[PDB]
């Protein structure tokens, strides 16, 4: 019934890779081309992109949404045009997750202007525990996550309407 | 191993994800390893993933 938004990684704290430069016209804010808000594609800064150990602890009392994201290129070109790096891999790790993905190429339809993909994962990040993320390329790295404030009876409604001030 | 029983048989195994490249090779020496396993209806080739996790 309610999340609160907190930032777990700020976008600033980058300093070897490049973090204001991962935008798209495939997602236009007002002209100026931009991109998912709560998450921020990395890119390599001088010519390279040196190995990331990153991790976030959950101090808080309450479970954590934590989403993060890969890109899967269209082709090797653009894979070392963008990082460098050939051959990449995000791993991501809790008390219960074991995660090590791989970006994959493969040659796609346009969709939105974009034959590139992107893929995101989540998961429940128990209070006292951390989530440790390590990559080498194509990592959509968290900046903003959820508590999970207060559990209750919901639903997701399919409903064309809208709001019709009234109880 | 072949099952020269009359009955099936419930056969288990398992892989080792390690903390780092480091134990890796401490423990095995090997890189980059594997575990591939077959029958006649089971085809697979398992691989160990490195991660940082929590310590349970
Ligand atoms: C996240 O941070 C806290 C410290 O702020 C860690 O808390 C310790 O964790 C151990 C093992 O879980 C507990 O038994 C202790 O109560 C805590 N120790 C101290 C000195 O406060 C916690 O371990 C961290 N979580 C992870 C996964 O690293
Ligand atoms: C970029 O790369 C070269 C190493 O090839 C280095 O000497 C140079 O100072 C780097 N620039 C910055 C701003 O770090």
């Amino acid at each position: 019934n309610h999340f609160e938004k907190i930032q777990i990684i700020p976008k600033s704290s980058w300093s070897s890779h490049e973090a204001s430069l991962g935008v798209s016209s495939a997602c236009p804010y007002q002209g100026k081309s931009s991109f998912f808000r709560n998450v921020v594609w990395l890119i390599k800064k001088n010519s390279t992109y040196p190995t990331i150990k990153r991790s976030y602890n959950n101090t808080n009392q309450e479970d954590l949404l934590v989403l993060w994201g890969i890109h899967h290129p269209n082709d090797a070109a653009e894979q070392t045009k963008l990082y460098q790096n050939p051959t990449t891999y995000i791993s991501v790790g809790t008390s219960t997750l074991n995660q090590r993905l791989v970006p994959r190429i493969a040659t796609r339809s346009k969709v939105n202007g974009q034959s590139g993909r992107m893929e995101f994962f989540w998961t429940i990040l128990k209070p006292n525990d951390a989530i440790n993320f390590e990559s080498n390329g194509n990592f959509i790295a968290p900046e903003y996550a959820y508590k999970i404030v207060k559990k209750g009876d919901s639903t997701i409604m399919k409903s064309e309407l809208e709001y019709g001030n009234c109880n």
